[PDB]
């Protein structure tokens, strides 16, 4: 096939216009993203109960809910969480690769058959279903630094004249509030309810029929009668729309024409949906607006022009209000792709050098210059088959495949240039030659390094597409570059390339020879070598710590506090405002602003919780790595430890939001008998106790829930309310009303619908004797206070009740200790979980579950991918045993990097892995290149397979060590990289560098030794 | 292009002064004008509306409100006119 | 019913027309509320786009407007469906 | 027709168009289908 | 018909792109199709 | 799928008939079929 192209270059050159054209093309059409889809596809219902406890939700909503989730299609699970707060929270996982748009639509379908069994407050919030994605594409807080504007206003002025333009702006999937838009609060105060004989419920009346619409009608309306002339529509009722409007509202007359006002016995105003959430910026009051990229869209793109947006409405704001952004990743993405451009570009100015260097003549250099970028863009038109991005992975996938690129190119052009430079060919003709050299060599290349990635993309679960991403990335890559290997170099080494250091280069080549030779002379030593590196290569990889992704100091960080149960709102501050002003006086230099959310944490969604996002200053202004997000976190958590009231952490961001810890497990207790939640939590404190005594495997076992905390229960004597003459349901709804608040109806502010919420002042309804001041009013006219006809008393209950598939259920979490697989705990877990109460069941979610469903795929597919690298090279070769001589080398391209792994303390993540595999790929192809030439001498010359051996080693030194030069010093910044995106690129890189200095040190003195022990003995 | 329309505004104060309520005001108007759907019935074994409405010449013009009497709390009848107003205002009938 | 189009046009066009923002292949979106209530938010997509997952997009992302939507549309429903522009054949029926 | 009409001037108009075309234009035209009430500009008692 | 005006160039001219590398190739010159591009005109012409 | 060669009949009445005057017809064709048993057999309502 390069036969065909050498006398006819012009369709080479064609076909490689072609390719760079597409890739170009494909450059723009493709998405860009710091990460693919990773986690399966989730569905989250959401529900909101106001005043519930978590029992109220779970017994009404969330059962409810889950009895109907029923025929849907491809569902790993559903796990449930009800807090005390009113919130259900109801999570369907969904199996890899489900189409999430069906998912949803049949969730959100069986949903909306389930809606008529809610209460009827649920259905007024509304029950929303939405699929979770990736955490947030970036938070755009809105301050306001002259203080003239509460929290509320900002939230307001955000969700008014914002979301609705920012939704506009292409590739924004979705957009979220950080805060409650404006809804009047008719603040209820029990004396005057006392005093004018009123009670909540004829405040919540009144304002329903005093505010609805009304349908009306028409002047002249069909059918019309004869005559007429006129056809106007009439309007009859329109929604009150200012707050002395509300105020206005006739309650009651008594009888001497008292004309009591709503105003009179409550305080009408403008104020937040929900107060439980309060969110601050550097100490002043703030909001956000949280914005998720659209599923195809560009990550540098589609967030300048959120930024372009922000700027132009800047001019049209109240003075005082501005812009932050406490939250982003656009810039730190940005720069990692710069880095990973920059390195490629490198690569190829170090090969160019390199070559000219080895080979002096300089048109020949030109050849790999113009050969190797051309694959490189046409990778990036596969993606466009494909439809991938511009990830991470995909790029730091083409750097690892740089390394066979610059080879494959540079192993043709040199045996052309070592062909007309020995015999003295015209270069047509030495280029036929070298191609009949290596016809099929490049062929058995591409296949063995076929086999050897692609069952790679086969693994399944959330780590099946990381690995999937960088084997399309190098499958691709190889295949382009096997057919640029054929195509392009050939033609280039025929019309570009003239016909016709050096003496320390002979002298160390004939002193190679000699070498090689005196080991040939005695290969027994040579063998149990060989045999001790194969033990220690196994030795290092059984005894090696296990990572999924190395994590990387994005620019910002988090802290989490978490006061004990029974705090306030307001104990949380002084307690987040102490974490703000740690951060902002003793971390000046390195802490650009804090972003303190108050009441939301990540365990609940309580009071007591809070979190700050820390976003420091940018790389330039952080010099040194006692200025990284790594050596901060540290010295937060040691100087936060002084805090005896919360249990505050500071923390670094994963490096994928939605998976992270490995090591960790996701163990989940059922309670399959309806043995209850006290029995249910004594089971999990019996395991608890059981796991904290095997401190040697498991390591930090602990749950993942709230604690039963006290709780106010009131008991109504029903008798009593009876002979009183006072109904439940006006008992419940006073109650609910006063200290839960009632969402009664909508209104117009400003042409937009608010909400209007009835609820009591807040000084009437702190203490429990606050119930004293509330009186019912019963049927004649007589009020009776709720000492009377109740009771009160304190009681445990859970705060968050949690189920697993429909079922109680319990969240425990772990670790393995250090030195110890995470299945080997797993099955230490589930031993441990056989000894429980009987009706107590457990089962494994999340990543344990996928690590549990996956099994030891990965040896298997191992074993088929050596089988097939086998059957591929006994077919390049003739003889069953050659191939043995080739894969007889992978041992000495691991040792290295895993030599490079243990010396730098790095960790077997993903990134390892797959430079492992390069550099076994790159190292049996080599190995591949000197056996093939070992045996075409042996054939075509009738050698005696000692002068055979030496001559093709003696031909193959100079490409293997120009390869591994150009190859070594072009992940040298990779792994002497310390600066943004430096924990990543230098996991990549020191492995692969490792693993390529003695796979071809030491290989290029043992693949003859092979080859030879080899040939004599079948 | 844009049409006049009829507004009548009702004072609520005055409509529960004389022992009429809101609630029977607005159905009695959209009743008359509107026509109100009541519910179903069987028409040679299929399902059809049942629409209440005034007859054609009692629903003209602005004046022929006058001649629709509410019951009041006690039992009288209260004239429409007695607490309700009337104005020609514009408005777009057709807004894209 | 019984709004005019500058009613209906805030509390319901102004409320479902910004929601669809992130759907995919939309070339144009166009919406009209005229007096009798009724509004009609067409949402045209670039030509080659599948027509029923399309609908089911806007179908679900129309579902994340319904509560902001008033409840006297609730009881009427609304109806997203695939539609033309133009009649393919007209079948008269006359009585001879 | 313009702003504020009822159905019997539209059906008038309508008649007029409908004479119209089956005497003007009865050399080509043979079927005229007239819609009062509804028309692709909105709906309402002025179009046709 | 805005959108077919605007995207008429681009069509015209990677159609010529595809035509001159196609005969290129086939032809195994630059010359050959370079004496039959400046034919088109000639063509063009006499559809306009 | 597959009923032994046995053919499904619909007796669908259009014109508003009624549930009595469908009966009756079923019970007319039921007589009809069974006036032919050389060409059908067993021919029965699948109703109560």
């Amino acid at each position: 096939m390069p036969n065909f192209f050498i006398d006819r270059p012009i369709f080479a050159w064609v076909i490689a216009i072609i390719i760079m054209l597409a890739g170009g093309l494909a450059i723009l059409k493709l998405p860009v993203a710091q990460y693919p889809t990773i986690a399966p596809p989730a569905v989250t219902i959401s529900a909101s109960y106001p005043g519930a406890d978590a029992k109220t939700v779970q017994d009404t909503v969330t059962q409810v809910i889950e009895q109907n989730m029923n025929g849907i299609d491809n569902l790993m699970y559903m796990s449930s969480n009800s807090d005390s707060t009113g919130t259900v929270q109801i999570t369907l996982t969904f199996e890899s690769g489900t189409d999430a748009d069906i998912a949803q639509v049949q969730v959100q379908n069986k949903l909306q058959l389930a809606m008529p069994l809610l209460p009827q407050e649920v259905q007024q919030q509304g029950v929303s279903v939405e699929k979770s994605s990736s955490s947030f594409l970036m938070v755009v807080g809105v301050i306001n630094t002259d203080g003239t504007m509460t929290q509320e206003d900002i939230s307001d002025y955000v969700a008014a004249n914002m979301k609705d333009a920012i939704s506009r702006t292409s590739g924004v999937g979705d957009v979220q509030l950080f805060g409650s838009q404006y809804a009047m609060r008719i603040w209820m105060n029990p004396n005057e309810l006392n005093k004018f004989q009123l009670t909540p419920v004829d405040v919540i009346t009144a304002i329903k029929a005093q505010n609805a619409q009304v349908a009306a009608g028409q002047l002249g309306g069909t059918p019309p009668v004869k005559g007429q002339q006129l056809n106007a529509s009439i309007i009859a009722q329109t929604r009150l729309t200012s707050t002395e409007e509300f105020g206005k509202i006739l309650l009651k007359v008594n009888q001497d024409g008292s004309r009591v006002l709503l105003r009179d016995v409550a305080k009408i105003e403008l104020g937040g949906e929900n107060y439980d959430i309060i969110a601050e910026f550097n100490g002043q009051p703030a909001s956000g607006l949280g914005i998720k990229l659209a599923t195809g869209a560009n990550a540098l793109d589609t967030a300048a022009a959120i930024r372009a947006e922000l700027a132009k409405m800047e001019p049209f704001f109240p003075s005082g209000l501005k812009i932050v952004y406490p939250y982003d990743t656009t810039p730190f993405v940005k720069i990692s792709i710069h880095e990973v451009v920059k390195t490629l570009v490198e690569a190829i100015i170090l090969v160019f050098l390199v070559m000219y260097l080895f080979l002096q003549n300089f048109r020949a250099t030109l050849i790999p210059t113009i050969a190797v970028p051309v694959v490189l863009l046409g990778t990036f038109a596969v993606l466009a088959a494909f439809g991938f991005s511009i990830n991470t992975l995909t790029m730091f996938g083409m750097v690892l495949a740089i390394g066979l690129l610059v080879d494959d190119a540079i192993v043709v052009v040199e045996n052309v240039e070592r062909v007309m430079a020995e015999e003295g060919l015209p270069p047509k003709e030495a280029t036929r030659k070298s191609m009949g050299q290596i016809q099929g060599a490049l062929v058995g290349i591409a296949m063995v390094l076929s086999a050897v990635f692609v069952p790679m993309a086969f693994f399944g679960g959330s780590t099946g597409a990381i690995y999937r991403q960088f084997s399309i990335t190098i499958v691709s890559a190889m295949a382009l570059s096997v057919l640029v290997a054929l195509i392009l170099t050939p033609a280039l080494c025929a019309t570009m390339l003239k016909p016709i250091f050096n003496r320390m280069f002979e002298k160390s080549t004939h002193h190679y020879t000699d070498s090689v030779g005196g080991i040939l002379r005695s290969t027994g030593r040579y063998l149990v070598l060989y045999l001790i590196i194969v033990v220690g290569m196994a030795y290092l990889f059984v005894r090696l710590p296990s990572s999924f992704l190395p994590d990387e100091d994005q620019g910002v960080f988090m802290t989490m506090v978490q006061l004990p149960a029974g705090a306030t709102q307001e104990r949380t501050q002084k307690v987040l405002n102490e974490v703000t002003h740690y951060y902002l006086t003793k971390e000046k230099n390195n802490v650009e602003s804090v972003f303190a959310v108050n009441g939301f944490g990540f365990a609940g969604r309580g009071q007591n919780t809070g979190i700050a996002f820390v976003s420091l200053k940018d790389w330039a202004d952080r010099p040194g790595e006692e200025n990284k997000v790594e050596a901060i976190t540290m010295r937060a958590t040691r100087a936060f430890s002084q805090i005896k009231d919360a249990m505050v952490f500071a923390f670094n961001l994963p490096a994928i939001v939605e998976l992270g810890t490995a090591t960790g497990f996701d163990f989940e207790l059922i309670d399959q008998a309806g043995l209850g939640h006290e029995k249910l939590t004594q089971a999990r404190n019996q395991l608890l106790a059981e796991a904290a005594k095997h401190p040697d495997m498991l390591t930090s076992v602990r749950p993942n829930g709230l604690e039963d905390t006290p709780q106010f229960k009131i008991d109504i004597d029903q008798e009593k309310a009876q002979a009183l003459g006072v109904s439940i349901n006006d008992i419940n709804t006073t109650l609910g009303a006063a200290w839960g608040g009632s969402y009664v109806n909508d209104f117009i502010d400003r042409g937009r619908v608010k909400k209007v919420y009835v609820m009591s002042e807040a000084k009437y309804r702190m203490l429990p004797d606050d119930i004293g001041d509330w009186y019912v009013r019963a049927a004649d006219g007589q009020m009776v206070p709720f000492s009377a006809f109740s009771s009160s008393r304190w009681e445990y209950g859970s705060p968050r009740l949690e189920r697993y598939n429909g079922l109680p259920s319990m969240e425990i979490l772990g670790q393995a200790a250090p030195g110890k697989s995470t299945g080997e705990a797993m099955e230490l877990m589930e031993q441990l979980a056989s000894k429980l109460p009987t009706g107590v069941g457990y089962d494994w979610t999340g990543m344990s579950y996928q690590e549990r469903l996956s099994g030891n795929q990965a040896p298997s597919l191992y074993a088929i991918s050596l089988i097939v690298v086998f059957l591929c090279l006994a077919a390049l070769y003739e003889s069953w045993s050659i191939p043995f001589s080739v894969m007889l080398v992978v041992p000495l391209g691991v040792i290295g990097a895993l030599l490079a792994a243990t010396f730098r303390g790095l960790t077997n993540d993903v990134y390892f892995q797959v430079g492992l595999l390069t550099t076994i790929g790159l190292s049996a192809k080599n190995a591949i290149l000197i056996v093939e030439f070992a045996k075409d001498l042996m054939d075509k010359e009738g050698k005696g397979l000692i002068e055979a051996t030496l001559d093709a080693v003696r031909m193959r030194l100079r490409p293997i060590l120009m390869t591994s030069l150009a190859f070594i010093l072009g992940v040298m910044p990779l792994v002497i990289s310390t600066g943004a995106g430096s924990g990543a690129q230098n996991a990549v890189g020191t492995g692969v560098m490792g693993g390529m200095v003695t796979a071809t040190v030491l290989a290029i003195f043992f693949v003859p030794v092979f080859f030879v022990v080899v040939r004599r003995r079948f």
